[PDB]
């Protein structure tokens, strides 16, 4: 079944690998990539390295943009996004001795008329779709609350979201009327929306917070763990997910590729334990390569065999 | 007259200002400029502001180059750069603090056809010309005699050659029988090309370094010296040039602005005091300006009142 993935405010992410950062000079490199970037596109390219049946929109403007649309288009995958005057953004990182130093531009001003424009092409391709993810920041002239009239617009067509943002933009949406299918908050992304430090073992303290209002009418939360995995929760039942350990080439952007794992999983109908294999894995192989938003399908397939999914008491189990 | 402009290696400059820059981790801000880049569209923009007649060349390629292509197309500046296949570089200038910490990509790979695409263009170009400057480094697949060539061709068609680059490039056609009309190299180049340490009494060093083979047959050599004004050599004449002190605020590209001044007053077929006070009056110019490639003409024409050209004996 047809994923769409959202990205509000994608980037030509460039990387330079430099042995040193020599400050108050120039520094000559030939190691450079340029690549689509943005946490929906990380989702995107896994969801299609899966094999997964996914299409692309958000917005993109000038060259820049026009660059990100021929390089998807150079990989076969399908796209939809919809035009804005603005040039979208670069992000820089620059790696060097064992360090991750990062520029992020504040990015194009989306105008009312765009702002618009891309609602019509979402409505049209809700139509189509099944699944809808939704990831990262708004671009700027976004309104703070404008993940809920997406949550919205699929709920009006049956579309399962799932929602992985931050800070204002996700309690909006909690705040809201309009709830998403998932959520994935991390650990520091829950502790900040309840100013609360979990500590270790932080499995029933994480039960407690979850049951809390603001979380309420969301059908699955997972919280990943990074190593450690995961703690999930669908309706009333809680799961402490256990993964084995594997030597990690680079681990940014494995948040990303759990969502895509989860999208994939529900778009095939998955139960409740495939599921979460199928976005632990991808989460794993992502954190095994070296490039960001990419994963090999046979690693997948083998962490598969190796998770561990264990389903928690109540308090009343001995009653 | 018209003046050609020659960039082979040109760029995207990405300008970040940041409070500070905080190691392995993120930097944010909104403070970012993007500009049309390399040492010779820094000439041509400043050409362009002095008023002249000048078309830029070069090679641009795919989106980055098309986006330098809508820049220069919006600032009304005539272009007829050779298309490539591979995508044109960005540099990134990080400034926080009082640094300027830099970084630059070896850039595009310019294969065989589109040299030979680039030559026929080049061709075209300089029937029209009197002028033509050439800046900057050659970019990959380009051969290290490849500036020997363009200034052979200008020479076919009796246009003059403004020369700034270094290194082999430079050597190279120094070493040739195909001269440029005027070189402008600074003293971290002329040590380069000598094997010579010029720490010590510079002007002076200066003055019996021009007078060697090296540098036969050339009409005009100017070596500027930041603040400190130049010491310049016309056939056998050499002349000092006494520029007034003045508050700068960014220096960066002013070599570029003095080849653009030069260009300019050349094109006016300007004598010697003349032509030496274009040159040092766009570059403090352009030093004056906060963005790089860029004067106030206003300020160009109250600097050639106050800057002094002396001849020096023999
Ligand atoms: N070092 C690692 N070893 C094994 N698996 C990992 C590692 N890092 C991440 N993973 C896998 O990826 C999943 C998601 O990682 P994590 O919880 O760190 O995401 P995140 O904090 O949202 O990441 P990001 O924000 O960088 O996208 C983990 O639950 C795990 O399955
Ligand atoms: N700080 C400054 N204050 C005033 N004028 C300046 C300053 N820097 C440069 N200029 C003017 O511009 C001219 C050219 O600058 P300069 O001699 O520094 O070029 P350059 O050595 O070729 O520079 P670069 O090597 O960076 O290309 C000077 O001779 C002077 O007229």
């Amino acid at each position: 079944s047809l994923i769409v993935t959202v990205t509000m405010n994608p980037s030509i992410d460039i990387s330079y690998l430099l042995d040193h950062l020599k400050l108050d000079t120039v520094n000559r490199t030939s190691q450079v990539t340029k690549t689509p970037g943005g946490k929906g596109l990380n989702v995107t390219r896994v969801i299609h390295d899966l094999g997964g049946d996914v299409i692309a929109t958000g917005v993109l403007g000038g060259f820049h943009g026009a660059f990100i649309a021929n390089e998807l288009k150079k990989a076969n995958i399908p796209q939809a996004f919809t035009s804005i005057k603005e040039e979208t953004r670069d992000s820089i990182a620059i790696l060097h001795e064992g360090n991750q130093t990062e520029i992020l531009e504040a990015g194009p001003t989306v105008s009312p008329e765009e702002i618009s424009n891309f609602l019509e092409n979402f409505d049209q391709l809700i139509k189509q779709a099944e699944i809808v993810t939704i990831s990262g920041s708004l671009a700027k002239g976004l309104p703070s609350d404008f993940y809920q009239e997406l949550v919205q617009k699929a709920h009006a067509q049956e579309v399962k979201v799932l929602l992985d943002t931050s800070g204002d933009s996700l309690r909006q949406v909690l705040q809201g009327p309009w709830k998403p299918y998932l959520i994935k908050p991390n650990l520091e992304e829950l502790e900040g929306l309840l100013g609360q430090d979990f500590s270790e073992n932080p499995l029933a303290a994480v039960q407690t917070a979850l049951t809390k209002p603001m979380f309420a009418g969301i059908e699955w939360i997972v919280i990943s763990l990074g190593k450690d995995g995961a703690i999930a929760k669908h309706h009333d039942q809680f799961y402490r997910v256990k993964i084995p350990t594997i030597q990690a080439k680079n681990p940014v952007g494995s948040g990303d590729a759990t969502i895509a794992g989860l999208a994939y999983g529900l778009a095939k109908d998955a139960p409740a334990a495939e599921l979460l294999k199928w976005g632990m894995a991808a989460g794993m192989a992502n954190a095994q390569e070296r490039m960001t938003g990419h994963v090999d399908v046979e690693n997948v397939k083998k962490h598969l065999m190796n998770i561990q999914v264990v389903e928690i008491a109540k308090e009343g189990h001995h009653h």
